[PDB]
């Protein structure tokens, strides 16, 4: 299971399944809803998922959490159309995030 010296990631993670912005991202992009998402994404990632993995041991580093937070937000800039609603949330919380990863490096 996650080392404790993972908590902060644990804790940025929290914070950002609990943002304004994060509803597009709380779960695997859905095909119920969104329709031809993995003809174009080839990795998807989403919060529940890197929830998940990092509670049960899967980052071993700080490093690999962050990746997978990247490409959350990479994943969003590929789909979604800048100005549309869900690009929009995908740059909020980029910045969130970057913010945060900021104040411990
Ligand atoms: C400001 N709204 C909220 N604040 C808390 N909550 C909220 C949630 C759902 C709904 N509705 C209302 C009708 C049904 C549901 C709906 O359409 N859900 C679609 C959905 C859900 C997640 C997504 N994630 C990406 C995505 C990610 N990356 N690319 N995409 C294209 N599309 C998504 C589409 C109404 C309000």
């Amino acid at each position: 299971s996650m080392h404790s010296d993972l908590t902060f990631c644990e804790i940025i993670l929290m914070e950002m399944e609990s943002h304004d912005a994060a509803w597009p991202f709380l779960e695997p992009v859905n095909p119920r809803l969104v329709s031809g998402y993995r003809r174009i994404i080839k990795n998807p990632m989403d919060f529940s998922t890197m929830r998940h993995r990092l509670s049960r041991g899967g980052y071993t580093s700080s490093e690999e959490f962050a990746a997978d937070a990247l490409l959350v937000f990479d994943n969003c800039q590929t789909f979604n159309e800048d100005d549309s609603e869900v690009g929009k949330a995908g740059h909020i919380m980029r910045r969130f995030f970057e913010s945060r990863w900021e104040e411990f490096y």
